[PDB]
């Protein structure tokens, strides 16, 4: 199924590329389900697809926070977030 | 927590970064764990970290493919596969 699998990856992809044209740094988890429907990604898959861009640091989204706010925030230009994270914890 | 997470992700978002650097836009598995490793990616979390990246479009990596050449390559640059694979095959 490789064929099946790179079209796939390919809706994911086009995800990435509308988060990092979005000016936007931080969206509800619901703005992000809806950019995510705009490049064809189904409705089933987005807690997935969700999921595997976190894990692989591309956002950030903590759905297991008692944190209100965070709860239900994705964060899409990471990047910074970690870069600062590392520079004020000197690590 | 929230803070071992984000700082987890932040490795393979360096990762990330690293693989953009590369020159090279195909490299070996073998490659891929140990570039992963620079930036403090185990060997016990690569699997995992891989099935991240091929679910977030960030990689193509087709391990049970039987075409012997796909099986054991990480293609790091997949956003000009995707283009032309939907281009020529006019989605």
């Amino acid at each position: 199924g490789e064929l099946k699998t790179i079209l796939g990856q390919a809706k994911v992809s086009k995800l990435q590329e509308k988060l990092k044209l979005d000016p936007r740094s931080k969206i509800t988890f619901n703005d992000f389900k809806g950019i995510a429907k705009e490049v064809g990604i189904e409705e089933k898959e987005i807690n997935s697809v969700s999921n595997a861009l976190a894990q692989s640091g591309s956002i950030i989204y903590l759905p297991n926070s008692l944190n209100e706010n965070l709860k239900t925030s994705v964060f899409t230009k990471p990047a910074h977030i970690y870069q600062s994270l590392e520079h004020i914890l000197d690590i």
